[PDB]
């Protein structure tokens, strides 16, 4: 939210009374500024950075176009998502998408690194000859032969790493620089059809040359200054990427999370979901803001055991039900698209799935919403105490049961299905805490971190000053003695300011 | 199979011939007998173990009931198979559980390890001493309390893993020895209400104290000398049991391995597999033996996107098309069980479900196998190509619906189900190479395997004969070339009945 002028004078006032402290080794040695100068860092807030870390294909980039309600990132069974990725706000006009490459030092270090490991006997990397870039890869096919597959080696995982790596940069050689890390865009006029599409060629072949696509957007989740930042699934085979996602989760250049957690679908929680609960906890504040989102809920409804452990599991570890949410994306997001469609659209089945339907084989194949509304009408859910007489047939086609389906009872039934999933809940959620909750608990917690350090401070100088009462050239050291005096001056106009901040910002625990 | 007498005597005569070549130096260096000791001892045949080594609720456990046709192990969403299993043959009288406790050297082990990682500052861990085991448990439920919850942290895992240990302990020190591992059986009278169900509150507990069950049974795979054992998930929280995983599958003890894989329903190859299949290619023979099964096939059915990458991984990595098969145990094994059913039984809905059908409010809820039935009669399967006209309808309970259409479709549709999940393909694969192939299998591998060391030792006699020949007390000279010439003999006499008991076999590629 916008600062207040108090607020706005505050940066100077910190940073002031942070370096009458640092003046006396007693409270630098005492106290950690760091932390409190770290707090202010945020509460300037030229950004706030959501990171959605959370498992391998546990849905996190659908859930993103689902607190969208609109397609931007790329999605598909298997990693798709192969690259950090950031959203931002930006108006109708510039909407955009911005890349930005590795350059070739990282690129050559990277491969160096991974010939290392491969004990792949070549000298300098000089992919500047595509004749080295065809050995090295000639070498990597062979190794990936000789292993046996893909997947039989994580010999074979790493020279696969390094091929797509080379043929990556054979492919971009044209806009990787040397030694800068080149910007390049894509720019919006059907934004789907050419802007959105040149984005996941370079995001869903899980091209290791970027490191960064940006995506400027108008939804008002945006708009406040917040910036979605989505991830890979750290159970990436390349460990490195996962462990920048560690980077990104870990360092102050973030502040906010949302993990989303597989055990409605798994049954409980992976040994790869605790790490990164370990790793959250080892931050030194993030603990408070972060949330947990269930995701492929919908398996619960069909399950009842795994219904239970869910309910166990929620009970038991998660009593915090302000930051706790159950969500299917898939249902969530198609659902809010299906809205939009129409009849003679058939529901989506043109415009939306037109990609997904067309088959291997280019006939009409059933797109995953489809078969799991089938199964949510059908067979689950609560229609039983709704009038919604729905059936599903048999001896018809999954898009016949689909379109007669939505023929009838439709605009009613989406409503009876978004509100199932429970998306409007998720959405209102964030919502909510990303403009209210926020900036009033960013000002909260540099308030109560700066509370302490004011105290010691405080006391430091009162003992000081009664202990030199209590005792027993004047001129020299009263100018001493009230230059000193005039820093605790300016600390009490500080510490008015803060609480004029404070106050204005309906905040009451305030500085002494 | 059964053991021709020349095979019978074979053993003496490879041990023989090991000992004739064991007797010169350049042959002991050259070839590495211990590979052909290692074959014979397979050829030896009192066991043949199948693992079914595989992924975290793959479903391998399932998958085993579906080969026995029958319930015997215990099966849950999360981790329900915490302990090695085996299966073994026996008649009708003699179908037993004999269970295997830890000793408390074991167990003490074990829970000082646990300590010493938890830094839990205990004396010697005499938990012959309740007090002590109720002072460890507290300090186990205080680090776990702190840590956050049972899977905030690693070390509450581990303090989770030391507490179960313990109770184990206190509930069994009526049974465990002080050294020996005790041994103690359930005994059948209802196998299921009384022996199975004392098995798995031992089993699915995930209780540490045991580290095998064994089950004898009937069923007609089991009877030819070969043992099913079922392990872990080896994304186990116990890292220690998953190690014992490892170990079972890797060492001789064992060759055989089925492995049960997520990608229809993971999307891909998980790093958990990976690892397995690296274990598995570092046994020096096992890789011929070791069969892929993919499981939870179903979900393919629903979505495009699992089965077009389900079809690109098989045709990848997977061309050995008489080693690979993909099943749904959930939907053979409870089909195979319907097919007893009646239609006053309610199908199965009482005499198969009826634990689970009562649900956590004790009213009826729905069984997993009834919600995927229905899943697979509406809106997914090739019910189209079928005559039945089955229809699924959402203002009737999901119990209902179920009985309605095996009511009057049943008996046909459920041989309908069966065949498009494929479990008769399977069960047929293993039922064949389980007797027919692995019996001439172990015999060709053998014969292979001495073929070059056979090869060494004709190369080795006869080039030095020809060199003594080529160049220049002959009783003495003769008494030597003689006894060295009946070694020969002898060699000669085995390998006619090592290739007599091939003959025998009807194996040809026999030795010189
Ligand atoms: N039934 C169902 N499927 C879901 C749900 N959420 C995600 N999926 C499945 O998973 C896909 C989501 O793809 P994607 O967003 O790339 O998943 P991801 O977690 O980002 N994968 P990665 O680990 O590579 O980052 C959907 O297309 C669908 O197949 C859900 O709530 N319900
Ligand atoms: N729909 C479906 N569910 C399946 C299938 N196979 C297994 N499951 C699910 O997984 C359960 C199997 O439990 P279990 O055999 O203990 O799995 P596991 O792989 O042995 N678990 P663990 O890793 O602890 O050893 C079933 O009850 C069902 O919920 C399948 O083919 N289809
Ligand atoms: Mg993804
Ligand atoms: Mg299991």
């Amino acid at each position: 939210s916008k600062i207040a002028p108090q607020c706005q004078n505050l940066r100077e006032q910190v940073n002031q009374l942070i370096e009458l402290l640092r003046q006396e080794p007693t409270l630098r040695s005492q106290q950690d500024t760091s932390i409190v100068e770290t707090a202010l860092g945020k509460a300037l807030s030229p950004r706030f950075e959501i990171v959605f870390a959370g498992a391998f294909s546990a849905g996190k980039s659908m859930l993103i176009n689902a607190l969208l309600e609109r397609e931007l990132l790329y999605s598909a069974e298997g990693h798709a998502t192969g690259t950090e990725c950031h959203i931002e706000y930006a108006n109708a006009n510039e909407e955009r998408v911005v890349l930005t490459f590795l350059s070739e030092a990282e690129i050559r270090q990277q491969a160096l690194i991974l010939a290392k490991y491969l004990n792949v006997n070549v000298g300098d990397l000089n992919i500047n000859q595509p004749e080295a870039v065809k050995v090295v890869s000639q070498y990597c096919q062979k190794i990936i032969a000789e292993e046996g597959g893909e997947n039989k080696s994580e010999r074979a995982k790493q020279a696969n790493a390094l091929h797509l790596l080379l043929i990556g940069f054979e492919q971009n050689r044209e806009r990787i620089n040397t030694v800068q890390n080149s910007t390049y865009s894509m720019d919006q006029l059907n934004f789907s059809s050419l802007a959105e599409a040149a984005g996941y060629a370079r995001r869903g072949a899980n091209s290791a040359v970027l490191k960064r696509l940006d995506y400027f957007c108008n939804h008002s989740l945006l708009k406040d200054g917040n910036v979605l930042v989505d991830l890979p699934g750290i159970d990436a085979p390349v460990k490195e990427d996962a462990e920048r996602a560690y980077r990104k989760i870990e360092s102050p250049d973030t502040s906010a999370v949302i993990c989303v957690l597989k055990p409605a679908a798994a049954g409980d929680m992976s040994a790869e979901e605790t790490q990164l609960l370990e790793r959250i906890s080892k931050n030194h504040g993030i603990r408070d803001r972060v949330f947990y989102v269930f995701n492929r809920i919908d398996d619960t409804w069909y399950n009842t055991q795994l219904r239970q452990r869910l309910e166990g599991l929620i009970q038991s570890q998660f009593r915090d039900n302000s930051r706790v949410y159950k969500t299917s994306g898939l249902l969530g997001f198609y659902g809010s698209q299906v809205k939009q469609t129409n009849s003679s659209t058939r529901f989506g089945l043109d415009s939306i799935f037109a990609t997904t339907i067309k088959g291997f084989d280019g006939e009409e194949e059933t797109p995953q919403f489809v078969s799991e509304f089938n199964n949510y009408c059908a067979n689950s859910g609560k229609l039983l105490s709704t009038a919604f007489r729905v059936s599903v047939n048999g001896y018809e086609t999954s898009n016949e049961n689909y379109v007669r389906i939505l023929s009838e009872w439709g605009i009613p039934l989406v409503d009876q299905l978004i509100h199932d999933s429970g998306i409007e809940s998720f959405r209102s959620g964030i919502g909510l805490y990303l403009a209210e909750e926020k900036y009033p608990e960013l000002f909260a917690t540099l308030a109560n971190d700066l509370q302490p350090l004011c105290i010691a401070l405080r006391q430091f100088y009162l003992e000081n000053y009664r202990q030199l009462d209590s005792q027993p050239k004047i001129a020299r050291n009263s100018r001493l003695q009230s230059e000193i005096k005039q820093k605790i001056d300016l600390y009490q106009t500080s510490i008015v300011s803060i609480n004029e901040c404070l106050k204005a910002m309906q905040i009451f625990e305030q500085l002494p």
